[PDB]
């Protein structure tokens, strides 16, 4: 009865009776905790349809032990898992029982394979379904619908091997008068060899939105001879506008304390025909900060009274904001101003992620389809090397690692902001936002595992798990937003300011009935 539904390869690890969850809301509730090596289920059969828990173990940060026999109040002794989704459930176990321990070490074992050298769940999940997800995106013949190769754009095969970016997808597009042997010159003087490339062209201007890393400037003026020709290459093939922007993502003050430590960006001097723009979005560590602050002002009850300037503090919806307002400043200098954009950070996997991206959403119907979102993910997230089982901790115990940050969530939180403001502009609706963030956390597919497509391929994901989009694309009816279909020609332009923008209740929030 209170045992756990199963999916097929998923196992129960462990079982305790009689273990009492302190629901938040609703109060104490005795049942069964179970274990399996996907999720955390929690089921009464003491209320009325019964009361159901029901994680993936994905979720779960950290794991602590509350109290000891050394607690004589009721409740007093059991565990508290923290959550990534915005929650923690906390379990009250009775000493005698002897179930903490076993619990409590299973949830270590299975909710963090990694650290424990056992396979993430994506490798075990064994079911089958009519689509298969890996086989959605196809870079060649994005770049064909996108009207790529053409006499302006060529492709290249230099990372045919991942020799030049090993960050980088395997075909990148550049200026077609832009020879390889160039290519490597311009990649020892970006970043990590992030050099710029293509995103996205306009199909009547042809002004276009490249993407790259920061430039190694450094504390003297270092220039790459070979990196302006190439900005200017990029501007030469936009026979319009008589110059190029470069959005750098970051605050003036970031970007010249990573010129002192050797990175920096384009000046005014060496870059003559480029105008650079600072967008002030900060750091994943400022990024993590604000949501830490906002988990702790929603979660498990909200203060009404100072809502609105509690939410202030956190600079949640602030950072949502400076991200949106970068991207429109982006599409609208490509829609309206004729003009090609080179958009970096520091690094360029982060921030310039989540600024192409949404950029290119509001620019073209097509990343507004489902299928097109699907798309958008793959190229611009996974396949350009935003590092996401970093940036998540995919079973792994570390969770002080300062590498974690919700910058995918952060992106999903902009899309669902257009959702808002133009509510048929999208096929997809809330609920494919929301299956999109579960799965980021529950690792019950491949989609968004390893680094890199490099490491994607080596550990050849396609065949050894099941694509996310497999399981969303064979089951559309519940993704469709009904209202899709009066748009997708046009430009969006979504207004970015602290009264156009809400706090996604449906996600943050949800926990509560
Ligand atoms: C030096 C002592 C203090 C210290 O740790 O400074 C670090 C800074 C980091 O600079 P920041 O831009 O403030 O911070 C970086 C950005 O958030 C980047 O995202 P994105 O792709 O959106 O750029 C992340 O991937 C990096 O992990 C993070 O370090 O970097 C540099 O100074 C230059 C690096 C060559």
């Amino acid at each position: 009865m209170e045992e756990p539904p199963l999916l097929p390869g998923e196992n129960i690890k462990d079982m305790a009776k009689d273990v009492t969850y302190i629901c938040p809301f609703t109060g104490a509730v005795r049942g069964t905790l179970t274990v399996t090596n996907y999720r955390l289920y929690f089921k009464s059969m003491e209320r009325d349809p019964p009361f159901v828990l029901d994680a993936s173990l994905g979720v779960i940060n950290r794991v602590e032990k509350i109290g000891g026999a050394s607690s004589r109040g009721e409740n007093s002794y059991g565990l508290e898992t923290v959550c990534k989704d915005i929650r923690n459930l906390r379990f009250a176990h009775k000493p005698e029982g002897r179930t903490r321990r076993s619990i409590f070490e299973n949830l270590m074992k299975y909710a963090f394979p990694v650290s424990n050298n056992l396979p993430l769940f994506a490798f075990e999940y064994k079911e089958v379904f009519p689509e298969n997800g890996w086989k959605l995106y196809d870079p060649l013949l994005e770049y064909r619908r996108q009207g790529i190769p053409n006499e302006s754009w060529r492709i290249t095969k230099i990372n045919e091997r991942y020799e030049l970016c090993d960050t980088y997808p395997a075909l990148l597009v550049v200026p077609a008068n832009i020879p390889d042997e160039e290519l490597k010159r311009v990649a020892s003087f970006r970043s990590r060899g992030r050099i710029p490339v293509l995103s996205w062209i306009h199909p009547e201007s042809q002004a276009t939105i490249t993407r790259c890393s920061q430039p190694m400037v450094g504390v003297s003026g270092k220039r790459s001879k070979e990196d302006e020709k190439y900005l200017q290459a990029i501007m030469d093939s936009n026979a319009q506008s008589h110059k190029i922007f470069i959005f750098d993502a970051r605050p003036s003050v970031n970007a010249v304390a990573n010129k002192a430590k050797g990175g920096g960006y384009e000046s005014e001097d060496a870059y003559q025909n480029a105008e650079l723009v600072f967008l002030d979005i900060h750091n994943i560590h400022v990024m993590r900060e604000s949501l830490r602050k906002l988990k702790e002002i929603v979660y498990p009850n909200i203060e009404e009274t100072h809502w609105l300037s509690n939410l202030e503090s956190t600079h949640w919806l602030e950072h949502i904001k400076l991200i949106l307002a970068g991207a429109l400043r982006i599409a609208d200098k490509v829609e309206s101003g004729k003009t090609s954009v080179v958009v970096h950070s520091s690094d360029g996997w982060d921030r310039t992620a989540q600024l192409t991206s949404l950029a290119m959403l509001m620019l073209d119907g097509y990343y507004r389809t489902i299928r097109g979102f699907e798309v958008l993910v793959e190229k611009e997230w996974l396949s350009f090397g935003h590092r996401f089982q970093l940036r998540v901790g995919h079973g792994d115990k570390n969770h002080a690692d300062a590498d974690r940050s919700p910058v995918f969530l952060q992106f999903i939180d902009c899309v669902w902001q257009m959702t808002r403001q133009f509510p048929t502009a999208f096929e997809f609706n809330e609920y494919f936002l929301i299956t999109i963030l579960d799965h980021l956390y529950s690792c019950l597919f491949g989609t968004f595992l390893c680094n890199s497509e490099q490491q994607r391929g080596k550990e050849n994901l396609p065949k050894r798990t099941v694509s996310l989009w497999s399981y969303i694309n064979s089951q559309l009816e519940d993704f469709t937003n009904p209202l899709y279909g009066s748009y997708s020609n046009h430009v969006l332009y979504p207004v970015a300011s602290m009264r156009h923008l809400e706090l996604w209740v449906g996600y943050y929030i949800r926990w509560n009935p």
